[PDB]
């Protein structure tokens, strides 16, 4: 039936900022909440306001190293940090902002309360907006992540559940939690990502896990143009394969928006429909679910997104006309929660979805 709710956010979140030109916006954080706050969705679920995670539960994936130059470096004193900045890939795609620790603090401490809330049962979903940083590596910072928060609320999972199962809908490969768990069976990875001349570069569908890990790792790779049939068509009968073969007892759901159609970085074409039938799909298995956010470029349609995929949690009914809220205009010119797709090519032809999905199946049956 209807499942109780609990959502994360630090009104801070939105005030952030990666620099000139840097295309990722936390701003679209606090557009997602007001959005879905003028929608009334604070009426059906319990909000609650993140801890700042400490240099404790970072370790506890991190590296002390990794953990003390990001408490330390700052843009005033980034000039006697520059062989660290490289050996931690601080820089362009990473930079150093005024408050960049406690903006990892914030989404971390997002993800790791929802984990300890599922875990204490005391709700069926948790929801963590400003989460979702799947690049980030145990050393390491890499395509606008530095803090790994999906590892960590995994790692916490792990405390209660045997076997997790994590699902990345980014349009970019999942690589860091891929990464962390690659060698065991107590966490299963499903990314599905474009591929070929994109960041990061990895999720290659032969790419299926090593040693006790082999066959837990899952890579859809993915062309430009991908629409709301052609997912949707993969989508359900990939997950419900991995629920049957694998039998998680909990999931992480990465929903980064920049699947969408029009993204400014991605190349897919998505509406927020055929993005949020993600959503659906999963909640329908009845587990557990921690959904973060992640990716996405055009800001009107993270919080467009992210606001439907909010009311599907809830299994609440929001109309397509907008409510009047704070940033009204960046709607424009429609003024609509639901997107149109592109008139883009999809280079995924039907049989090459087929194809990629058999190969993956073949892969299930080793379980
Ligand atoms: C949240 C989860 C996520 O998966 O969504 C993150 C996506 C991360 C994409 C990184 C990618 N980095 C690479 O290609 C690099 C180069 N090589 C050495 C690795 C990437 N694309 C686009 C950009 C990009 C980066 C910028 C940085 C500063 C200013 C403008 C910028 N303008 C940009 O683009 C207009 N950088
Ligand atoms: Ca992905
Ligand atoms: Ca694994
Ligand atoms: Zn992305």
């Amino acid at each position: 039936g209807k499942k109780k709710v609990c959502y994360y956010y630090d009104g801070d979140i939105g005030n952030y900022y990666y620099g000139q030109g840097h295309p990722m916006k936390p701003h679209r954080i606090r557009m997602t909440h007001n959005l879905l706050l003028n929608y009334g969705l604070y009426r059906k679920m319990e909000i609650y306001r993140p801890h700042k995670a400490t240099a404790e539960e970072m370790t506890k994936y991190h590296s002390d190293e990794y953990i003390k130059f990001l408490r330390s470096i700052r843009p005033d004193n980034m000039s006697e940090y520059s062989k660290q900045m490289q050996r931690f890939n601080v820089g362009e795609d990473c930079p150093v902002f005024d408050g960049l620790f406690e903006f990892c603090q914030l989404s971390t401490g997002g993800s790791v309360a929802g984990a300890v809330k599922l875990n204490r049962q005391q709700t069926d979903m948790a929801v963590n907006w400003a989460g979702g940083l799947h690049h980030a590596k145990k050393s390491e910072a890499s395509g606008f992540c530095y803090v790994n928060d999906i590892v960590l609320a995994i790692l916490e999972l792990l405390k209660y559940h045997q076997r997790v199962l994590y699902i990345d809908i980014d349009i970019h490969h999942g690589d860091g939690v891929e990464e962390a768990f690659y060698t065991t069976d107590r966490v299963m990875t499903v990314s599905f990502h474009k591929y070929g001349e994109y960041f990061p570069g990895t999720g290659d569908l032969r790419d299926i896990g090593a040693g006790k890990g082999k066959y837990y790792a899952v890579n859809f790779p993915m062309r430009d143009g991908i629409d709301d049939e052609s997912y949707g068509q993969i989508f359900k009968p990939i997950i419900s394969k991995v629920m049957e073969m694998y039998q998680p007892s909990a999931v992480v759901l990465q929903c980064g928006a920049d699947s969408l159609s029009g993204d400014r970085l991605g190349c897919f074409n998505l509406t927020v429909k055929g993005h949020a039938k993600c959503v659906e799909v999963v909640k329908t298995f009845n587990l557990p679910l921690l959904m973060l956010g992640g990716g996405g470029y055009t800001i009107r349609n993270v919080a467009r997104c992210w606001t439907y995929e909010t009311a599907v949690a809830l299994d609440c009914e929001i109309p397509n006309e907008l409510p009047y809220n704070d940033y009204f205009e960046y709607f424009g010119p429609d003024f609509k929660l639901h997107i149109s797709p592109s008139n883009m090519t999809n280079q995924n032809t039907p049989e090459y979805m087929e194809k990629i999905k058999q190969r993956l199946f073949e892969n299930l049956r080793m379980l």
